[PDB]
This record gives C-alpha cells, sequence and structure tokens, in this order.
C-alpha cells in the first residue's frame, strides 16, 4: 500500500472528431510521467453506431501505447454520446478485491443525456470516475441544464468513494455576453471571466454540492473555429470540459495541474488534462 497515488484524467467534447494518434500529449504522459491510474471520458455523437468505424483504430492505439507502459484497461464504456475508460496501473490490482462496477444512467427516452460511473478499489481505497453529459433543451430531474444527477454522484451514497472524480462537459458555461468575455479573454482576466461562469450557479442550487475544481488559469476551451486559435464569437467563450473531485472520506486530493491542450485544436473545444495526486 503506498502512500500516494497519481491520477491523470482528461475529457474533450470532441463531437464527431476520430480519436488522435498521437496520444501521449493527450494522456500527459509526453514529460515522462508514469501516473497510476488514468481516465479519459469523451463527449460526442454516434460513438455505439461507430457508423464511421473508429472503434477500432481507438482500441488498437490506445492499448498500443498502455500496455507497453504497464496499465490494464479496467474499463471502457460507450453511448451514443458519451464513452469513458479508466486504465490503472496493472501492478496495483488484486482482483480479490477490486470490485469493478461500472454504472450507465439515462434520463432521456433516446438515452442521448445521463451519464457513467465506473468505480474500483486498490489497496482498500475506492475510486470513482463519472462523466456526464446533459442538452440544454432537456427536462431533467434538476430543473436545470446542468449535467448533474444524483445517481452519477457517489459522495451521496451511504458509504462513499475515498477518491471521486467527474470528468466532462458539464453544460456549464459563461454566463455574459461575448464581446465582455472576449474582452476578459484579451486581458488575461481569467478569474473576473470566471465570475461569470455557471458552477457556482449549479452549487447554489445543490448540484456538484462539495465538489472542487482546481484553479483554472487558461483561457476559455471553447468556442474556438477548428484548427485555429481564434474563437469563434457565435458563442461566449466558456469552459467546457471540466474536472470536478471529491473525498467521501477526508483524504487528500491534490491537484498538481489543470490545462487544456491548445495542440489539439482538432474540434471546437480543447481538451482538458488534469493531474492529482492523492494521498491514502
Ligand atoms: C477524440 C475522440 C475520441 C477519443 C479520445 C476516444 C477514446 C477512446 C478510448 C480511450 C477507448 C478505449 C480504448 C481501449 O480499448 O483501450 C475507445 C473505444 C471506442 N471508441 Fe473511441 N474515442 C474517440 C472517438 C470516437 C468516435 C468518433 C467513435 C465513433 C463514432 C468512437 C468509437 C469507439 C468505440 C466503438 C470503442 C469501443 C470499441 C471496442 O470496444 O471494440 N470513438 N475510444
Amino acid at each position: 500500500p503506498p502512500a500516494q497515488l497519481s491520477v491523470h484524467t482528461v475529457s474533450w467534447n470532441s463531437g464527431h472528431e476520430r480519436a488522435p494518434t498521437n496520444l501521449e500529449e493527450l494522456l500527459g504522459l509526453n514529460s515522462g510521467e508514469t501516473p497510476d491510474v488514468i481516465a479519459v471520458a469523451v463527449q460526442g455523437f454516434g460513438f455505439q453506431t461507430d457508423k464511421p468505424q473508429q472503434g477500432p483504430a481507438c482500441v488498437k492505439n490506445f492499448q498500443s501505447l498502455l500496455t507497453s507502459k504497464g496499465y490494464t484497461k479496467l474499463k471502457n464504456t460507450i453511448t451514443e454520446t458519451m464513452g469513458l475508460t479508466v486504465y490503472c496501473l496493472e501492478k496495483h490490482l488484486d482482483q480479490n478485491t477490486l470490485k469493478n462496477e461500472t454504472i450507465i444512467v439515462t434520463v432521456d427516452d433516446q438515452k442521448k443525456s445521463g451519464g457513467i460511473v465506473t468505480s474500483f478499489t486498490i489497496y482498500n481505497k475506492r475510486f470513482s470516475f463519472t462523466t456526464s453529459r446533459m442538452s440544454d433543451e432537456d427536462v431533467t430531474s434538476t430543473n436545470t441544464k446542468y449535467a448533474y444527477d444524483t445517481r452519477l454522484d457517489y459522495s451521496k451514497k451511504d458509504d462513499p468513494s475515498d477518491f471521486l472524480f467527474w470528468i466532462g462537459d458539464l453544460n456549464v458555461r459563461v454566463e455574459t455576453n461575448a464581446t465582455h468575455a472576449k474582452s476578459l479573454v484579451d486581458q488575461n482576466n481569467i478569474d473576473g471571466l470566471m465570475a461569470f461562469d455557471q458552477l457556482k450557479k449549479a452549487k447554489e442550487q445543490k448540484l456538484f454540492d462539495g465538489w472542487t475544481e482546481p484553479q483554472v488559469t487558461f483561457k476559455p476551451t471553447y468556442k474556438f473555429k477548428p484548427n485555429t486559435d481564434e474563437y469563434d464569437l457565435s458563442a461566449t467563450p466558456s469552459w467546457t470540459d471540466r474536472a470536478l473531485y471529491k473525498s467521501g472520506t477526508g483524504k487528500t486530493i491534490q491537484p498538481l495541474s489543470y490545462n487544456s491542450l491548445t495542440n489539439y485544436k482538432q474540434t471546437e473545444h480543447r481538451p482538458v488534462l488534469a493531474k492529482f495526486r492523492v494521498t491514502l
């Protein structure tokens, strides 16, 4: 039982885009770090049907890179609009106690909104990783547009998990006009623009209760004109992909870094990579 473990998470509202082939950077591996757990969440369209037949390349390329580095894929789960994969270094796994479990929650009859939770235990500590997806137009258990449901929140369980991460596009946006938002971006007044971000409003409404986001120092990750760094100002620049963390049991979770990956310009959103150190 080590004293600490490291976790990398990445999420990307990737839409109809295929997985990139350059993955080390996406997963935070390109400077030689060797995290214990890696979670990858995507939001988009057509994953399960997989008309593009891109599933095969995803498996090949992720498994090619990660197996050589000592990772085991605990689970991949896909729906039409969401994907969540969790990897862990094989050296941490005790099959007798791992209790690897995933649930899918769907909130609409077309199964386009809801979320996924994958959980597992190592060294007698329980990890849970959630992703979620909500539409602006949906009727919901919260009567909000935010991608929260209590069924996805393993901190509000009778026996809450030790380490919890929630990654993806939460459908939280910046609630001001585009002109003001862009001016704050140009001034690098990130905290000033963050004053208009809806996560605090969601929390006031008792969504994401007690969940923390690492400090944001990067510019909004949406909406870009593809292959550029220029905002498409048809939308107010916003922080779409987010990483939130919590412990149900008083364990320390220390973010090490939290950044958008601006080299992945293929789409209107930029991926967001978080790195944490957890104390068992
Ligand atoms: C940036 C975008 C994407 C990322 C990061 C991504 C990531 C992943 C990851 C990490 C896995 C698990 C790989 C493993 O086995 O180790 C996976 C599986 C899969 N992905 Fe993607 N994916 C993306 C886009 C897509 C798209 C556009 C499609 C097609 C609509 C798709 C279809 C699938 C399917 C069907 C699987 C499961 C296939 C199987 O289990 O044989 N993905 N993806």
